[PDB]
């Protein structure tokens, strides 16, 4: 039922609530929020992330995601 | 590098909800009610024993955590699945 991982965002599809992390697709609903802002609009290609969620088919749902501030800057460079 | 922002990781040892303070690896940080994740203040989610990644702004007397994530060490890990496949 639950999972946790870490990786690098390669692509974000805001219109489909999907995020591509290390070539794996996850559902990233607007309900995954931090400081009143949906995380779907904060993650970008190159973001280094820690995430957790619930197992679902075909793609698992991320219900919590954190952007590594120093590592995402190093990844983009 | 921004000298006004900070980021770290550690273990929560104590939480003082009445003073908006969190003790991580015996250092103290301000954890205001405005640091919210999924509509809930993170101050009431962190507990002694929580493993955390956090970031914020340098401030006086304590630096302010504006973003904090609890590591789910008890959940099944994608890295474990990766090591099992490799
Ligand atoms: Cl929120
Ligand atoms: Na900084």
């Amino acid at each position: 039922q639950t999972f946790e991982g870490a990786g690098v965002v390669f692509e974000v599809q805001v219109e489909k609530n999907l995020v591509d992390i290390d070539h794996r697709l996850y559902r990233l609903p607007n309900s995954t929020v931090r400081n009143g802002m949906p995380s779907l609009f904060q993650v970008k290609p190159g973001s280094v992330v820690s995430y957790s969620g619930t197992v679902s088919q075909p793609w698992s749902t991320i219900t919590d995601i954190y952007i590594h501030k120093q590592m995402s800057e190093q990844e983009l460079a």
